[PDB]
C-alpha cells in the first residue's frame, strides 16, 4: 500500500509507564522503547535513532501535538524528516495486539520494558501467513526493492 | 564476505560514558546506544532489542567475559542467538571511525547519546562510493537477497 519510508509513531502506557512505539505502515514492522516521560526530548531522540537506521521520510502519528515542540522540529530538521499529512485521521491498530503480545509474556520478565522487547520480536518475526511473510521480512523487501 | 546473520557486538567509553555498538559484519552498519554502565543486563537488554529488529544468528566480541553472565546467556537463549565461533581474534574496527564522527558533530548537541545517534546516522548514510551503496543500503540488499 504504502510509500516506504512512512512511519506512524504513537505513546500507550501501561503500568504507570509510556512505550513509544514507532510502525512502519507499509510493512507492519514495529520498533518500541519504554520512555520514563511521554516529553518532546524523548521524541526527539527516539526520532533521532530510527532515522539512523532505516530511511525515514515522513512520520504520522495520531496526537499532533506530540510534534509541536522546537526540541522534536529540530530532530526532524536535523535528520530531514516531513510530517506526513497523506494519513488523515477517523475521529491499524498494530497497538492493541502488542498489548495483547506484552500481556502474554509479561511474566517473562520482571521489567515492562524487557516484556515489551520480547512483543516486538515476536510480532516482527510473526509468519503473517497467507504468501507467508513476517513484518520484519516485508520491511526489508520493501526497503531493498524501493533501492532496487 | 560474512554469513549474513553475523553482528559484532562491543563497548567503548567516551565523556566517563559507556557507548555499546554492534556492527553487522557483513555490511558494516552500526546500532549503538549509550549505557549508563558496562553490566551483562544492560548487553542482555540491547540483545532482545537486536534480535527483535533483524535476523541475529550469532554475535562476536572483542572481550569474551561481557557475555559470560547468566542474564546475558537467558537473553541469547531466549532470542536464539549463538555466541561466534569462526572469526578469531588478533593479539574493523568500524568503532574508531563512529569515534572520529563523534567528535565532528559533538558541539552539535549538548548530550554524548545524542551526538552518537548523530554519528549512527552519518555512518549508515555515508556513500561508500565505489557500485556506491552506504552501509544502510548494503545491510537490507543483503538480507532481502538471502530470504529471496
Ligand atoms: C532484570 C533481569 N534480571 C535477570 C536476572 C537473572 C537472569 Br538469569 C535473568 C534476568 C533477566 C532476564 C529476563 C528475561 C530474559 Cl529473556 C533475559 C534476562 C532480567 C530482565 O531484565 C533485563 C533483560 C534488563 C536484564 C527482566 O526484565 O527480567
Ligand atoms: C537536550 C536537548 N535540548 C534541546 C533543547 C532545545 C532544542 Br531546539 C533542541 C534540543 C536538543 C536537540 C539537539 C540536536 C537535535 Cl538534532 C535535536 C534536539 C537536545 C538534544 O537532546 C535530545 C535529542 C535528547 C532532546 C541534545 O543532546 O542537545
Ligand atoms: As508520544
Ligand atoms: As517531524
Ligand atoms: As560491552
Ligand atoms: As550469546
Amino acid at each position: 500500500d504504502c510509500s516506504p519510508g512512512i512511519w506512524q509513531l504513537d505513546c500507550t502506557h501501561l503500568e504507570g509507564k509510556v512505550i513509544l512505539v514507532a510502525v512502519h505502515v507499509a510493512s507492519g514492522y514495529i520498533e518500541a522503547e519504554v520512555i520514563p516521560a511521554e516529553t518532546g526530548q524523548e521524541t526527539a531522540y527516539f526520532l533521532l535513532k530510527l532515522a539512523g537506521r532505516w530511511p525515514v521520510k515522513t512520520v504520522h502519528t495520531d496526537n499532533g501535538s506530540n510534534f509541536t515542540s522546537t526540541t522534536v522540529k529540530t530532530a526532524c530538521w536535523w535528520a530531514g524528516i516531513k510530517q506526513e499529512f497523506g494519513i488523515p485521521y477517523n475521529p491499524e491498530s498494530m497497538n492493541k495486539e502488542l498489548k495483547k503480545i506484552i500481556g502474554q509474556v509479561r511474566d517473562q520478565a520482571e521489567h515492562l520494558k524487557t516484556a515489551v522487547q520480547m512483543a516486538v520480536f515476536i510480532h516482527n518475526k510473526k509468519r503473517k501467513g497467507g504468501g507467508g511473510y513476517s513484518a520484519g521480512e516485508r520491511i526489508v523487501d520493501i526497503i531493498a526493492t524501493d533501492i532496487q
